[PDB]
């Protein structure tokens, strides 16, 4: 049914994956290479084994299409997917007081008792965030993600290359390319980087009024992450489909090192006790045109029908 | 047999690509998204269906490899691989004397009687890039290839990021990371390029002892261009992974648009009528080391008992 690929690889990981050490300690298996694909015309890849949140994705990517880095948009629409950066951005500075912050998050899931003091120094600074504009504009600005990546790119002769914005006219202009481009692979910054771009370059296709995305990926958590980068990079296509005004053929999906956490290997298996339930479907606002102004209820999902939801360890 | 690879692909082209105009009007068959591997621990990829040149593609790596962008390099190692570019910023300036130079190669292979006055006034100027140094310094530097991508990325504080020398350092210092990438997609750079990086992307992947690369490459020509191009990111591999002390595992190869030319259905049906013999071996020079001083005696290629080959339309 349109989301067997990922149990194909949640499988095929368990099975012939390599215990790898991480960049914490936390076992991973792995597989290097896979390509994996989902016709979108049949359908959404929410995997209806594992409820995953729509509502949650799809804040994040419009505010991603809105070359926002500022923290604060999902703050607004209750996402919380990029506080723990911000958190430490905040905790590290010359004005930071009060606690122990000294590792969060990584005593957390098991700690401490931190829950009460994370939980509390982090809703005080999200909740500052939300309000406090110099503070806003102070921490909660993250700086390089995917939004200044891919509608913002920094030049040599200090300006700013809207590469995807520029893509999707390329698509208008003339459907054939082997062009249709948007990295977010910067060599120069990956050094200073807090967490890398994951789904690191993509390419769009068009051909006879389907257009396809293939998304190269240098890692995966089968686990938490794959499941949410499978629909993002969906509704992307949905979306940059309906802007140049074509029709949607695949999504086609390319990982490097594709892995599930060591600690994952129960919860999997829980899911692959299941068996899918036909894919939802997606309502793509047909007043509304330049995507960059995609309001979240412009993209009402039909249709979800998902199992009940499984309990993952942080991904450290 | 190891390149059955590419003949499953070149079918499968044959077979199920769509007619596309390409970005001049030759027709192409195109499949987008597939994904190939090779286990260079059972030999090298270098067709033995179709012979192609060991020589040719190896001085061009190690001139990659060189950080060198000057095409007198390759002029020394009587390559040719990079000359019809350097003739069009040759061409196009305030010095190009004599000729209707105006299209050259593109009234050769069907035209005109060019070939003697584009080879003479090619053969001309390579004569010329190879001996005059300001001329050198002039018309024979291309600017941006891959040995300037690679090696010396241009940085938004004027500088070089040896992007490449960078990542063979962080094979040494830690087998493990999902971040042994050197990308060749600048997207401040593709309005003003000649041929945008084909092989746009690549990471190494260290697994106990056997070191793997991935490479996306935005697109394929199934005839001419994939026989080099899965030997070129081989050699390199052979080659990445005795300068940091490793083994080698497999190659794996991602292509976004591949496709076959339609002027070349003929001539893939010709090597698909025949039958592959063993893979080639592959003599990495034991006592030498900083693979950026690997010169060409020090890849002896053992055992090439190819076919005959076959007569190729320039892909124009
Ligand atoms: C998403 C995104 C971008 N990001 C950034 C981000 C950064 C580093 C990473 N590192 C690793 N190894 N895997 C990741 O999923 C990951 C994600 C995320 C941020 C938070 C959550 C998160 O807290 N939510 C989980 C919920 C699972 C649970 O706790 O029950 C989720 O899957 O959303 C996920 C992704
Ligand atoms: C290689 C490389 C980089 N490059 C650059 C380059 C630039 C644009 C392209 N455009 C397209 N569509 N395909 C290509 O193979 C290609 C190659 C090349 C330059 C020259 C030759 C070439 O003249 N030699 C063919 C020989 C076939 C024949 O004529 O019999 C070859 O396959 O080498 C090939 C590749
Ligand atoms: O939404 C996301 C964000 C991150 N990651 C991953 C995969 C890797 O486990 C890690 C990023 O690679 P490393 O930083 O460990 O190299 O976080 C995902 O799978 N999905
Ligand atoms: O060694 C090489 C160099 C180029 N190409 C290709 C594939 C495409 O046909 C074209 C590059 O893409 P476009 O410029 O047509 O988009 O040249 C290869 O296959 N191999």
């Amino acid at each position: 049914m349109l989301e067997q690929p990922y149990l194909d690889l949640a499988k095929k990981v368990l099975d012939e994956g390599h215990f790898k050490p991480d960049r914490t300690h936390t076992g991973t298996y792995s597989i290097f290479g896979h390509q994996m694909r989902f016709d979108l015309s049949k359908g959404f890849p929410l995997l209806t084994t594992k409820k995953v949140p729509f509502g949650l994705i799809k804040s994040e990517l419009l505010w991603f299409l809105h070359g926002d880095t500022n923290i604060r948009f999902l703050l607004q629409h209750r996402n919380h997917i990029w506080d723990e950066w911000a958190f430490e951005k905040w905790v590290k500075s010359d004005e930071y007081h009060g606690p122990d912050m000294t590792d969060f998050g990584h005593r957390s899931q098991k700690d401490p008792e931190f829950a009460a003091v994370y939980h509390e120094e982090m809703a005080k600074f999200d909740d500052r965030v939300l309000h406090d504009d110099a503070f806003a504009a102070k921490y909660g600005d993250l700086g390089l993600v995917y939004g200044s990546q891919w509608r913002a790119w920094h030049t040599s002769k200090g300006d700013t290359i809207d590469q995807l914005g520029d893509v999707i006219e390329q698509i208008k202009t003339h459907p054939y390319s082997r062009r249709l481009i948007v990295s977010a692979w910067n060599p120069e910054d990956v050094p200073t980087m807090a967490l890398p771009p994951c789904h690191t370059l993509y390419q769009f296709y068009v051909n006879d009024g389907k257009l396809s995305l293939q998304l190269y990926q240098r890692s995966a958590d089968i686990f938490l992450g794959v499941p949410f980068n499978i629909a993002s990079y969906a509704l992307l296509t949905h979306l940059v489909a309906h802007e140049c005004g074509l029709e949607v053929g695949e999504f086609i999906h390319t990982f490097g090192d594709a892995h599930l956490y060591v600690n994952h290997l129960d919860q999997i298996k829980e899911q692959l006790s299941r068996t899918p339930r036909p894919a939802p479907t997606l309502q793509l606002n047909p007043d509304k045109h330049d995507i960059f102004d995609f309001d979240m209820k412009d993209i009402k999902l039909l249709n979800y029908d998902p199992y009940p939801a499984i309990k993952a360890p942080v991904a450290v």
